[PDB]
């Protein structure tokens, strides 16, 4: 049976799915969908696996197919909403939750889902600089606060070593200090150019890390295994400092600490999760609001807008979070000229730097995440050789080994978040480069125990089916 063979595959895809092997779930769903392209559940199941792998575009596309095949398939609306919700398209999500409430539930759909999504549309709807409404010495520190403070308004190593111990014991930095770091780090960032250029002389090294996503205790592990950062042991962190993991405030503040302390040897590049759109959805906004205030968060939003988009070492190896572009003939000079200080456009070189992905085959296709593009080896080569560059480094995608090398070694991916979301079982990796040898050495590391906190504990209840 063609149809029975397909159901055989489907059952196998559910098995992979319930044990977090989403890449194989997707493959054995697509095999089933090939044998039978006309079953809404197959499209619903796969949509969820795409959702859990952050492929919101393909997730949306499959959910649509499921709904069309079966107007009464309720999980279709749930997963299409979850997909639009994942891109923060909450109006379009509402209209699906709406469609389920009038198939007559007084359910978890009715008063929970539809109502809470409507609240988010509404809170969105409400919406000078926020640096203004701030007063430094007006804020004041208590008799009973036994925590880290700035030494005469500046960051020091004693401060940073105290900060991490404080955070290791699940304790909060005092807000005046937090505001002090953000006010200054915005000052440092807004001076820089969209494209940052470092020289790594003859004998110098540099450690390039990928996504960290608020897994603070893995950020320490990195620092405990590869040593603390300095002007002799520089680091680059390639976006996605926050969201998903529930210690994102701990991560971002320590990364902002070292950046003020070593402005020429610690570099932060903007990721797609350094953005209001993603922060409101995947935990960071909630975490900042829970531990500080909405004003602190709006400050965080402003400082991220000044985060540089790419980094070019020695005119040879270029670095971004996402990847390369929707259009040919993009150079390093083009990147330098981007007016970064804002939220990224729905399409463009700014959008691409934060969002795009490599694909094996030549040319371009609309991205599986529903934003930017997938770009082939020919697009990578044409770009790299137009700028006499050797190879790019990027992150953005989770790898089971912690890294991957592709496009015939012209496109490298590095990922620094092990056991991603406490579930993927992946290893993580960081890269050693050097001036004499502009070439990657991949160290891999495993996850380290943390306090009993679910990932996305500060995020809305409505993207929990998409975890
Ligand atoms: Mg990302
Ligand atoms: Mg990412």
């Amino acid at each position: 049976g063609t149809l029975k063979r397909a159901e055989e595959l489907k059952t196998q895809a559910n098995d992979y799915f319930k044990a977090k092997d989403y890449e194989n779930a997707i493959k054995f769903y697509s095999q089933a969908i090939e044998l039978n392209p006309s079953n809404a559940i197959y499209y619903g199941n796969r949509s969820l696996a795409y959702l859990r792998t952050e492929c919101y575009g393909y997730a949306l596309g499959d959910a649509t197919r499921a709904i069309e095949l079966d107007k009464k398939y309720i999980k279709g609306y749930y997963r299409r909403a979850a997909s639009n919700m994942a891109l923060g398209k909450f109006r379009a999500a509402l209209r699906d939750y709406e469609t389920v409430v009038k198939v007559k539930p007084n359910d978890k759909d009715a008063k929970m889902k539809y109502q809470e999504c409507s609240k988010i549309v509404k809170q969105k709807a409400f919406e000078r600089s926020v640096v203004d409404s701030l007063d430094i010495e007006s804020m004041t520190i208590e008799d009973e606060y036994s925590g880290p403070k700035l030494e005469d308004g500046k960051v020091t190593i004693t401060f940073m070593k105290d900060l991490m111990q404080w955070y290791k014991d699940q304790k909060k930095l005092h807000r005046k200090c937090a505001y002090q770091i953000l006010v200054q780090v915005k000052e440092v960032l807004c001076k820089l150019s969209t494209l940052v250029e470092t020289t790594l002389k003859e004998t110098e090294k540099i450690t390039v890390c990928g996504d960290t996503h608020g897994q603070f205790y893995d950020l320490l592990n990195i620092f405990e295994l590869n040593g603390l950062p300095s002007e002799t042991n520089p680091y680059i962190f390639n976006g996605d400092f926050v969201d998903r993991g529930s210690f994102s405030v701990e991560v971002i503040l320590t990364l902002f600490g070292f950046k003020l302390l070593y402005p020429d040897h610690f570099h932060l590049l903007r990721g797609n999760h350094e953005t209001d759109n993603m922060n409101q959805i995947y935990g960071f906004e909630g975490e900042v609001k829970a531990k500080y205030t909405a004003q602190m968060y709006e400050l965080f939003s402003e400082v991220f807008e000044w985060l540089p988009l790419a980094q070019c070492i020695n005119g040879k190896v270029l670095i971004m979070h996402g990847g390369l572009f929707s259009e040919d003939g993009v150079t390093l000079d083009d990147i330098r000229k981007i007016e970064r200080n804002r939220q990224p456009p729905d399409s463009g070189p700014m959008c691409d730097l934060l969002w795009s992905d490599p694909q094996p085959q030549n040319g371009r296709s609309v991205s599986k995440r529903g934003v930017s593009c997938q770009f082939g080896p020919d697009v990578t080569k044409a770009f790299l050789e137009e700028n006499q560059l050797d190879y790019i480094i990027r992150s953005h995608e989770v790898k089971a080994e912690g890294y991957e090398v592709a496009h015939g070694g012209r496109c490298v991916t590095v990922f620094s978040a092990p056991n991603y979301c406490d579930q993927m079982g992946n290893k993580a990796s960081y890269i050693h480069l050097q001036g004499s040898d502009l070439r990657p050495q991949f160290h891999q590391f495993t996850a380290v125990p943390h306090p009993n906190v679910k990932p996305m504990a500060y995020a809305n209840t409505l993207l929990q089916l998409g975890m």
